[PDB]
């Protein structure tokens, strides 16, 4: 029932269209690829990390990728602490290698797939006051729901695998990467999607549905030095149990539960005994109540969502032993964690086990007059509330021990070394640690409310169609008071849908960052020493490390504005918009003095202009022939984002630095983003049903403009006396970093998929599927990385076949 000058600025996937669109995972986030206001983060698609199974990082409007709502059925599905993580690239120690790491599973709590999802609701504009908690867009993922006849259900398998995947990789990292001793050069996998889903009466008024999905891939690593092959494993479950008691008053009381836990098995790098989880997501239990009213509806909701993004690492202290060194071998320690040729070190165990979690008790009410008329307008006045009841944690399990520096007592000392009986960072006749530091148990905890409220006019007369809204909220972590207008009209202008204008003026706030609260002292560890392996450890040494905390802030905010047309043209509606985003009081680092200690601070110093004109063409109804149906969309945008260089809520403000971009002398909050902003997309679903064969040909041929890569100078220039950049500024003294670009060519995406469906009695059907994603196999460039001395150019995957087997009832 949304307005008209709201639909126009949403996009909606049903599961029909899900089944027909070229896929990979089939993240919630994939499906966005058809979209033409979404870009994916340049590393997010890359031929050396075919065996991931997270969401692709996306920039609505060159909105910040962690500030969108993602929703599962109308409810959040995003991480309020720690969510754009290293910018959403795939750092190399992962973020638990280390002992202080506060963990982050990307801006996603949970990682639905295309399966288990029956209709995206993909808001990039003109979003209903109902929506909040982003500047960017809305992702709002309506998973599957009962049944009340049918009593069907499907199980089905995919896969796709290395000798399936074909890899465009660089010369600079090929040796590293098929000698398979990095995380995320991955030149060896195997994908294995597994689902089910049962949609049954209890009674004829009362369906449930139970869905199971299980992307699954496996991930060969090799510890170079510890000469060991273990295989990384990344799982995504989820279990789903929706049920719906249609009363007899006409009013729907659903019942939802979830349990979507996410794991990705590491491996810390060449460490014996050091494998860790990175375990994420979580579940939730929802009641609705849909009531239907004389008055209109009424859609109460309660429910319970838990998130614990959790590192347990395979024990529970560490310690860096000496094979050996100038006077001293050892018999005890029998791998190495380095090549040395003078000495080695030996490197065991982890960090034991620390997670963040939220526990969220959402209540909700949207509320849905139906349409009074007053002063010869109708007004259909929405309204509602929410209010989201949490508990934010990040803790430390147990106590982690870790082995500080080691004595290695030479020649005739060596037999100095007898331990106490218990003691795990002493080796007998051989070794001792003379420091021990203690990362402690520890709980960060903050409870807050998350108060909403909205009310949203959808108003007509005379042909027009304005929407004005509003949606107060208040999160008391921060306190602000944040009042959020929404404008969105449409005006059908020549007497039917045929030509019809819309725009908007919208402002976003943002969901919280609980980041810096979460950090408050994670990297407090307690140093112990000790002059012999027999004695006490003496003194303890307290350092809180690199600190962070919270300060007074604005709550980051977008500002809208839109503009656009609708036409039917012989038999197509063309639909064209223009929207520009303010993106204002954007999250950034800062660092600053409290009671004489220094902090790592959150500002308000990020800003992000992005401005786009999309084109949306589709035809008024699929085109049919004696051979087949064939259905098509072709999307397409212009764009231009900007940026401090603060990337993201830890990244400082470099805005002031001085930069040599496109040949001239610059502030470096002046350069062009360099994450998201490929200028163009130019995108052509096509679609087509063979009903001579029952298959399915569906396939999305895409131009787009060739990624601009830039390199930094490893030298800075001397601005006097080392660039014609530096016209720009002839005062300048001082170095600056230079930029060289390298513009790679305008490429053809090209993905197939097809799909066959057989019949194995009356009532039921095996379908196979065949991805071919790349069908032309193309190298295309994502990603560039490092100085002029060492241009790691990333790309996007070869050609990868995914087969797929979907029996259904």
């Amino acid at each position: 029932s949304t307005p008209t000058s709201q639909s126009m600025g949403m996009q909606i996937i049903n599961a029909e269209q899900i089944k027909k669109m070229p896929t990979g995972n089939g993240s919630v986030t994939e499906l966005l690829k058809n979209n033409p206001n979404v870009q994916f983060s340049n590393t997010a698609s890359s031929s050396n990390i075919p065996g991931e199974l997270a969401p692709e990082n996306v920039s609505f409007h060159g909105e910040k990728f962690y500030n969108n709502n993602f929703m599962v059925d109308g409810l959040s599905n995003n991480n309020n602490i720690n969510p754009g993580a290293n910018n959403g690239e795939l750092n190399q120690q992962p973020d638990g290698y280390s002992p202080a790491d506060l963990p982050a599973g990307g801006p996603q709590s949970f990682w639905i797939n295309s399966e288990l999802i029956e209709s995206l609701e993909v808001f990039d504009s003109n979003i209903s006051a109902k929506y909040g908690d982003f500047t960017g867009g809305v992702v709002d993922a309506k998973t599957m729901d009962p049944k009340l006849d049918k009593s069907s259900g499907k199980i089905s398998y995919r896969t796709t695998r290395d000798s399936w995947t074909k890899y465009h990789i660089s010369e600079v990292i090929s040796e590293e990467f098929y000698s398979g001793t990095n995380l995320y050069y991955q030149p060896k996998f195997k994908k294995h999607f597994y689902s089910a889903t049962f949609n049954q009466p209890l009674s004829d008024k009362a369906g449930f549905i139970f869905a199971y999905n299980r992307q699954q891939s496996d991930i060969p690593y090799y510890h170079e030095y510890l000469q060991q092959w273990d295989d990384q494993e990344r799982i995504n479950e989820t279990y789903l149990l929706k049920g719906t008691y249609l009363t007899d008053s006409g009013d729907i009381i659903r019942m939802t539960g979830m349990y979507s836990p996410h794991e990705s098995k590491f491996y810390k790098k060449d460490v014996k005994n050091g494998g860790f989880t990175n375990s994420g997501g979580g579940y939730r239990f929802n009641m609705e109540w849909e009531h239907n009213a004389s008055w209109g509806k009424m859609t109460s909701l309660a429910g319970y969502q838990y998130t614990e993004d959790k590192t347990e690492h395979e024990a529970d202290s560490y310690q860096t032993w000496r094979r050996f060194s100038s006077g001293f071998v050892s018999n005890v320690i029998d791998w190495s964690s380095s090549g040395g040729a003078n000495g080695q070190n030996s490197n065991i165990g982890g960090y034991g086990s620390f997670a963040t979690n939220t526990s969220s008790f959402s209540l909700k009410q949207d509320y849905e007059l139906n349409p009074v008329s007053w002063y010869g307008i109708n007004h259909q006045i929405d309204f509602g509330w929410e209010t989201d009841f949490y508990t934010s944690r990040y803790r430390r399990f147990s106590d982690v021990y870790t082995g500080g520096v080691l004595v290695v007592p030479t020649g005739a000392s060596a037999g100095s070394v007898v331990c106490q009986s218990g003691d795990e960072l002493c080796i007998p006749g051989e070794q001792y640690s003379r420091t021990r530091i203690l990362y402690p148990e520890r709980n960060v905890q903050v409870s807050n409310v998350n108060y909403a409220a909205y009310l949203q006019n959808s108003m007509s007369y005379g042909r027009l169609e304005v929407t004005p809204g509003v949606r107060v909220s208040y999160d008391d972590f921060l306190e602000n008071l944040n009042i959020a207008p929404r404008f969105s009209a449409s005006y059908d202008v020549f007497g039917d849908r045929s030509t019809r204008l819309f725009g908007g003026a919208n402002r976003y706030y943002a969901g919280n960052i609980l980041a810096y609260k979460m950090r408050q002292g994670i990297g407090s560890n307690i140093q112990e020493s000790r002059i012999s392996p027999t004695a006490p450890w003496t003194t303890p040494t307290l350092r809180t490390g690199t600190n962070y905390n919270v300060s007074d802030l604005n709550t980051p905010y977008s500002d809208e504005l839109s503009l656009g047309l609708s036409q039917r043209v012989m038999s197509t509606v063309w639909t064209a918009k223009w929207v520009n985003r303010q993106g204002k009081e954007q999250f950034g680092r800062e660092t600053t003095t409290i009671d004489g200690q220094s902090y790592r601070v959150m500002n308000n110093k990020g800003h992000t202009e992005g401005n786009t004109f999309s084109l949306e063409v589709e035809p008024i109804s699929p085109h049919r022939f004696s051979f087949a149906e064939v259905n098509w969309k072709l999307g397409a945008s212009v764009t231009k984002n900007k940026s401090n260089s603060i990337y993201y809520y830890d990244s400082a403000n470099q805005d002031e630095q001085r930069v040599i971009f496109d040949d001239k002398l610059m502030y470096r909050g002046d350069i062009d983003a360099m994450n998201f902003n490929t200028p163009w997309r130019a995108f052509l679903n096509v679609n087509t049903y063979f009903p001579a064969v029952r298959l399915s040909w569906d396939q999305r041929v895409g131009y787009t403009a060739g990624y601009k890569g830039y390199t930094t100078s490893s030298i800075q220039v001397q601005c006097p006396g080392g660039s014609s950049a530096c016209n720009g500024d002839p005062s300048f003294v001082g170095g600056a970093t230079e930029y060289f670009p390298t513009q790679y060519d305008d490429f053809i995406s090209y993905d197939w998929r097809f799909s066959y469906s057989q019949p194995v009695y009356k009532t039921q059907t095996l379908d196979i599927t065949l991805d071919v994603l790349n069908v032309l196999d193309n190298v295309v460039e994502t990603n560039q990385t490092g100085t002029s001395n060492k241009p790691i150019v990333i790309y996007k995957p070869g050609r990868q076949f995914w087969l797929g087997v979907a029996y259904t009832w």
